[PDB]
């Protein structure tokens, strides 16, 4: 046998960082979960019990905290690039570092209509994520995303005109509920290294904001012909607004809300135009994906 | 042997309801998860395979949907009282109905600074709950709560002066992070039946709002001596602002954020006043509870 | 306002212990999650920021580990009684200790038909639990349980003869799938203190084994008239076999498996006696409970 | 813009199937969760609201149940190949089907030492999985796996000799706990179509059994130099025992169990050779991966 691929490191590293403005008293907090996986000339740790090539995963953990102490942790695209670059430069035999960061929300509280200097609320489990691949000789590849954005519209979704054959029982509809959990990813042009990532730092938060804005507005305003058609509209606009993005990926479940026929009970009318009470379905769910790039 | 207690019913009943304003086009959605458990003269279903006393749990499910079709589902205190009252009045041998409702957030979206008529976002997993116990001959007992409200303050928490003996290693501190997931419950005076619950309908949403407001403001503004002292302040104010509440209960985890000593690395200073990077601890956690009532 | 009830402590304390037999080389492992909550003359920590009455929850944590170091952690009824007794005896102002223990499975591996001296597998998420309430002047109250025991029978469950009215749509059946997750609790006679708990130590593992055995055999062999009737049979036998148990509680979900009518497709017959493919339902679910005691 | 990739279908489809032996009364049950995602000439559903190219995901659901009714659901490699082949043959414009199946355990109960004909227990959350990619013109690519296999050894794990620099604090050890959740995948040689998959049907269950056996025995018997070295041993043996496998992948977390220094308390000795009580760490965790193929 032979090792064909190998990577190893530390997962689920929870990190908090606070910034304290000494002049204003305003504090700002950041919280993330980090994974770093290394690749390189490490195959002998697998085949020959040669631990000399292993940067201990506990040391990877230490390095995450030390890097957060010495560097900004925002935007996460930059933090991840700094972290990944560290491993490939520090260790001659480590040739790639794969950095995944999940950013958790801590939104400043408004108390009596005024922003509080040190109190925060988690307004949802929506995450902002990055996957940063730092590869010696091949620059830095960054995928940015939002996930866990849960939305519902109560009308202005339709689904008709689909293929009908002997496997088909679904009725066409011209008015249904549409609910999903948005997973949206934008893939940046390859960067040649940390300097180039730094040169674009303002674009990371601005593109996250654009993606979020475009997602919500397109979902709210498109009288949707299908999940497929709505998500493509989202992706085309994000590409039109940031030319340093090469592709946009969406992965969207269709979380079904079924009508409930109550006509067996006292002739109760609860379908079609009279539909008021629905049964949300936990499973199964449609799953719709696409990757859109530039023509 | 003998049956000492017995209750049965349907759990995890997901329910959605939409209201459509025909004049304005504005739609409003509600989503909940409901459990109804019945008690009564049902012991022979257990001891003698006498299913004649069983209102099938599938029929309990049907009844939840039918009740939601015919009645408002908000505030949940009212919906639960209507539902529970139905079972004890409909069925001579059913003497208590226990109704648990978890309300899920669907907050109207703001698109370009304007509220959207039919699009909603789940801004957090925070829940609004009720437990309604409808007992023949004993009225309706309602416990209202909020849960899953996750908060953090980055300073203005302290913990010193606690008992110190041979089991103690914790250092006193005058400045620490405090983070918790708030579970707060207010217990109403017994209501004599559905009419009395209806007579107080506006107080249910207003008291939920007060509890939420008081929780957030007290957490943000109290320079906390302990979780115990902060939560008692919250409970006293809620009791002062709604005299139809008899008790307030809080259950608060202390989700620890540990300092990380980095001085072993190049003399890095990351403790005490220099503490910037912390390690959030998934477990264990302090757990602090109290029930406060009127003197 | 006034404090009506208060308890506090440390939750989610994960504990592992190993026993090493020096002569045979055989090692045995135990893993649990522990919660200890204390009550007593602690109200001033809530009302007057008097932390002097607080045994720090970090010290409660230390005490759990120290107690596990110095004492057997099996059976958990004993460990919990030792732990709870410690707090009420050590601290004059602490008058009750509430100890919850969840025991995780580590079953010795069989390698080539022979038991391995130090290798273990988690054969399921089934738990063995205890709730031990140590109350000064009132002895030690122990509730023992098993939970997470997931079972299915593919026939020899029936459900007919239930109440039928205008809310009823369920069809009677004489042959259905029955699947549940068993939560079974046995409540011991009050013990006067640790000596009495110690005097009964062999009965704790033996009664857990009986409960488990009786549950599985009754589920497998009863041609069930209803969940209610089957669970009552289980509880009566456990009471008959351990006279130091005062009550037995079961809480059983009915995890439904729905038939799928495929006759719309090429006249496929998949219902009734031809039922082969089913759709397991994640929600809703029946929930059936009872507490059985001695006549 | 342009669609670069697109796939869509139905996820989280829960399926149960029973086989009833008419002669012996013995019933056997199977339960899985299925995802089917289709690719093909479907881009106009995204770009032009052309739903005519969409095989509705509800119809994909129907097709899963119909296929389970008409075909064996075991081994899952075969079921998945039948299912995927159906879509690419039935629909001219569908050119790939991606089938993921998670198989849930239902192990026959032993009641009084004898196998029960229709009663089953879920002995763990360990899963058996397949990923089957049916691609027109390119055959059928199958990845088989086991996941969720949770194990612990209490000694005969070591970790020393690793790189030590200014980021390193971990102490070398010659005796530690090793615990992991095994995710192991074996990748079959490409099959030219369903006939070739059928020709190998006995090898699917036998190779799953070998992988499981080899994993457990290697974990139990290797005095492990590192997770890397132990997992490579597992993968080499599986490749040696099934020549129709091209690669083996392992993904193994190192779930840490930390020693607890109790010497601050009455000189208690709980480290090194005296280590008896440990604190299992929920996070972070090492994560070690490798893909092994043939030299
Ligand atoms: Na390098
Ligand atoms: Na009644
Ligand atoms: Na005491
Ligand atoms: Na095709």
């Amino acid at each position: 046998s032979a090792v064909k691929a190998a990577r190893y490191g530390k997962d689920n590293v929870r990190v908090y960082k606070v910034h304290k403005d000494e002049k204003t008293g305003v504090q700002t907090v950041y919280e993330m979960t980090v994974c770093v996986l290394l690749e390189g000339e490490i195959e002998t740790s697998y085949t020959k019990a040669d631990n000399s090539v292993i940067v201990a995963t506990d040391s990877i953990k230490n390095t995450i905290y030390i890097t957060a102490k010495q560097n900004p942790v925002t935007p996460p695209e930059l933090f991840g690039s700094i972290l990944g670059t560290h491993f490939i430069e520090k260790y001659n035999h480590i040739h790639a570092a794969h950095v995944n960061i999940v950013c958790h929300r801590w939104t400043r509280m408004d108390i009596d209509g005024k922003p509080h200097p040190h109190s925060f609320i988690r307004d949802s489990e929506e995450k902002r994520n990055v996957q940063v691949d730092v590869v010696e000789g091949k620059g830095i590849d960054i995928k940015s995303s939002l996930s866990g954005l849960t939305v519902l519209k109560s009308t202005n979704s339709q689904f008709w005109g689909f293929l009908r054959d002997e496997y088909t029982t679904l009725k066409e509809t011209w008015d249904r509920i549409l609910s999903t959990d948005v997973d949206a990813t934008w893939q940046w042009k390859n960067f040649s290294g940390l300097q180039e990532v730094r040169s674009h730092v303002p674009k990371f938060d601005a593109t996250w904001a654009t993606a979020r804005e475009v997602t919500l507005k397109t979902f709210a305003e498109d009288n949707s012909a299908s999940v497929q058609a709505t998500m493509y509209k989202m992706a085309e606009q994000i590409l039109a607004r940031q030319q340093l993005i090469e592709t946009v990926e969406y992965s969207l479940p269709n979380k079904h809300y079924f009508e409930i026929d109550l006509s067996w009970h006292k002739g109760l009318q609860n379908t079609g135009k009279n539909a008021e009470v629905f049964a949300p379905q936990s499973d199964p769910n449609g799953l719709i994906k696409c990757t859109v790039g530039r023509s």
